[PDB]
């Protein structure tokens, strides 16, 4: 059904812009860095650090080569 | 080059952490009320087959688009790997 698989298509790009925004990117950002309180030490001076320096780069990056046909085919909607 | 490793490596930890925390319920509440008002926006034809598919399949297209990431792809994009 070429409907559901044109809404899933929809729906998945949907989802691409909504963790796109800065203020998911920062909820997430911070979010990490309190995993890393759960060290250390020195593995927590390096933790911070780490998703500091790459997170941002690291996140709008995933996003980018998101599929929406095959998220959707492996629904078995497209 | 043993350098090199590392960097590719912290990369890929950090790709599957960051997905890991992606999937959250807080998250998941924002993506539900955004598919809903993104459904009632469309002609009544598409809309009810908008909400339909929301209702059955909806809450669980984070976790198959987080599964399909992945860590080395984002890496080697980035030049970490």
């Amino acid at each position: 059904s070429d409907v559901y698989c044109e809404v899933c298509e929809f729906l998945v790009k949907e989802v691409t812009k909504l963790i796109d925004n800065n203020k998911t990117e920062k909820e997430i950002l911070d979010a990490f860095d309190k995993m890393c309180s759960k060290l250390p030490k020195s593995l927590s001076e390096e933790c911070q650090e780490v998703v500091d320096t790459y997170g941002s780069s690291i996140l709008s990056i995933l996003l980018e080569e998101v599929s929406p046909e095959l998220v959707c085919s492996m629904l078995h909607l497209c």
